[PDB]
């Protein structure tokens, strides 16, 4: 049995049907959706233990699950101290949170932010308005042959004035893997500060931050099983210390008094106001789901189908695949494409009809498609709980979309 | 039977032992408890719509998404829901006008008046923007019934006054500040005005048109909503007006390689993926409150807080702080300390009888201080509690005074 095949009870609301057929989630890089063991856990949470993180029972409950959920991810990234962990609504607050306490106070005029032209917007806007306000300037790594980073190109904009390279790990459009760790090395011997983009790496492929030696990492919960309304911020220990706090308030202070207040230590310094404790906890509970199946499992597991989607889209002959094909190596397990004489937004409301459901539009990342002159694009995601069956049902619907618009 | 002996069934959490005696939760102003209608809202979502807010699943998620700011404009009676930006917390909502409207429009010698009560959330943000700005911090004192001192607020007016920042009602001292006439008193000085509505949004009707307040700001997990979602409420002008908070996906109308263009309200100041299920849990919230009515909490709140305070006013070893329900209207709420007891052991005492209350500063370290207090004990309520939960709280908070003797 698929591993897909051995987890599929767990996720209710897959077992449902749509505009007549069975649901068939393929959007997967826009959300997950949640197994029972997370939403077990907030619904234990908030009907046994709820209460603020105390003297008496449900606070000392509370606040022992609470507490316990920042080791947990820690070791799923392989951080080197869970005081390197801040939690944050999602990873767009994690990202301006770097912006605004790093960025604005360490970048001068002159200085340069090395990006890239598939980053989504929130790995871009950021930092769009840091320079607007700190005279910094932007410079974009061009896409190569594959449709992937340009190493080369890169190097060539590392200068004496580089102090930021901020880079995707994993397109949600192309779904080309970048060299994080290479990135890394590069850009430090440069003098820089990397920071890198994992939204779509934490969910899916093995993460070591050790070893890629990244400087601060983002990622969203709920793309990883866990609900919305958390997210996370990691930094290096030295660094999170030297960083001014950003949000000020109850929690992540050490004393206040009425013409000054001291900050906490890390990682409370950076976490203003009552927690999302709840969701919290259940981000606690999809790492251990996670780590339960194993990333390097789940990850096996999405490369056959991502093989498998690929194969069978590239039998399509009104389709353009975008991004590098499975074939050269590991690629994110999703699709973008476009057909010959049909918008994407056609495509995905007809499949829909199918019960699939897919995305069009430019997912964030308009730049990128602009750049290219593609009108949005559509786009095919998925999850080890999806099966080659489904990609079938999805070529099948797509086949027929293609002749209805023939 | 009294209003929670008809809701208390809604409250799965209230349905346990703690310590062999049944609990009793008097840690409201901490956080509150959820009735079933919001947990099973959540639970529907994720078991059912969960979807980025267009294939039918994300059709549902962004419908019941939508429908949800309407629901907290009307809940505090905001002009438009354009009016209403959804962030963490109460908290969060602060610190987003303290860096969009305060780092941009107060400047060296401006002044910023808040009270010697506020909440750390109220009060930190502001000392952030004056270390940048270089606009000063005035601080309204208690008067006599450890209230809001109206007369000395009027003082501290002058010409230089561009923002007043007040909490609503005081999570320690349970005053009820009048936000209405500092509003006008602010306005006519030229000033804009900020109220921490966090201890009010719960338990009192909130007008914001009648308030007249720039911003008002409140914690969903003190409203039966689930932690994670919080609100801020702006006049439309203003929020127009103020630049973007945090940027990215959402947010934005056009994003180009040098340069991006705003959404329009509010997504102006909602950066990437917001707490889809959470937002959809404040509207049952909402809904769930609504349908009590805000006014039949507030009045049944009020009964229980005479009931609370003549019992503990008959308790010589206490001292409260606050404005006595017969003073004035009030939270529902005591903070007071034993004579030679530490507010923690007070706590931890009353926990053994299953008893829930805190002990500490509550975030208003500085106003602690002028009690010349570390901390103090606090028992907090909400709808769901009763008289017989007060009565079994002052007969361990006598038992612990025993002990101690
Ligand atoms: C959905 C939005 C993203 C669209 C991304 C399209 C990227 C793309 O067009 O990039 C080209 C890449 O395809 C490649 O171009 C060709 C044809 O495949 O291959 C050679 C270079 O080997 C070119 O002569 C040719 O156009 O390489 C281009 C240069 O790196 C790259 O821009
Ligand atoms: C509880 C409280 C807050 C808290 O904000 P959170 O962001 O929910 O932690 C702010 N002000 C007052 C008056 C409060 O009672
Ligand atoms: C989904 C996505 C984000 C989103 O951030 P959120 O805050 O969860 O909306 C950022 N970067 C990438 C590469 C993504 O795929």
């Amino acid at each position: 049995p698929s591993l897909a095949a051995t987890v599929r009870q767990d996720f209710p609301i897959l077992n449902q049907e749509i505009n007549g057929h069975p649901l068939v989630y393929l959007d997967n890089a826009a959300t997950s959706q949640k197994p029972r063991a997370v939403l077990e856990k907030l619904m234990h949470y908030y009907e046994n233990d709820n209460a603020n993180v105390g003297a008496h029972q449900l606070s000392v409950r509370a606040t022992d699950a609470y507490e316990a959920v920042r080791n947990k991810v820690a070791k799923f990234i392989n951080a080197r101290s869970p005081r390197e962990i801040v939690y944050t609504r999602n990873a767009t607050e994690a990202i301006n949170l770097v912006a605004y306490s790093w960025g604005m106070n360490n970048l001068k005029a002159g200085d340069e932010i090395i990006t890239t032209v598939m980053e989504h917007h929130s790995n871009l806007v950021p930092w769009q308005m840091v320079a607007a306000k700190t005279g910094a300037v932007l410079k974009f790594v061009q896409l190569d042959e594959q449709e992937s980073f340009d190493l080369e190109h890169f190097k060539t904009l590392l200068s004496e004035k580089t102090k930021l390279v901020t880079v995707v790990h994993i397109s949600n459009t192309l779904g080309c893997v970048n060299p994080a760790e290479e990135i890394a090395q590069l850009a430090h011997q440069a003098g820089a500060k990397v920071l890198v983009d994992a939204c779509q790496s934490a969910p899916h492929y093995p993460l070591d931050v050790q070893l890629i030696d990244c400087d601060w990492l983002v990622a969203s919960g709920h793309k990883m099983c866990a609900p919305t309304g958390i997210g996370f911020l990691y930094g290096k220990e030295e660094i999170l210390e030297a960083m001014p706090p950003f949000f000020g308030g109850g929690e992540m202070i050490a004393e206040v008094f009425f013409d000054h207040f001291t900050t906490g230590e890390l990682p409370h310094k950076f976490e203003a106001g009552t927690p999302a404790i709840a969701e919290a906890i259940a981000l606690g509970a999809a790492v251990d789901y996670l780590t339960d199946l194993g990333m390097e499992n789940i990850h096996n597991y999405e490369v056959e189908l991502t093989h498998y989607l690929w194969q069978g889209l590239g039998q399509i002959p009104q389709l353009r695949l975008y991004g590098p094909n499975p074939k050269h190596g590991d690629r994110a397990a999703l699709a973008s494409f476009n057909v010959a004489g049909l918008h994407a937004s056609d495509v995905a409301t007809m499949v829909d009809q199918d019960g699939i459901a897919i995305r069009s539009g430019h997912h964030c990342t308009q730049p990128l498609h602009r750049l290219f002159d593609a009108s949005g694009s559509a786009r095919a995601s998925l999850y080890f709980y999806n099966t080659k069956e489904e990609i079938d049902l999805f070529l099948q619907s797509l086949q027929a979309t293609i002749r209805f618009f023939s």
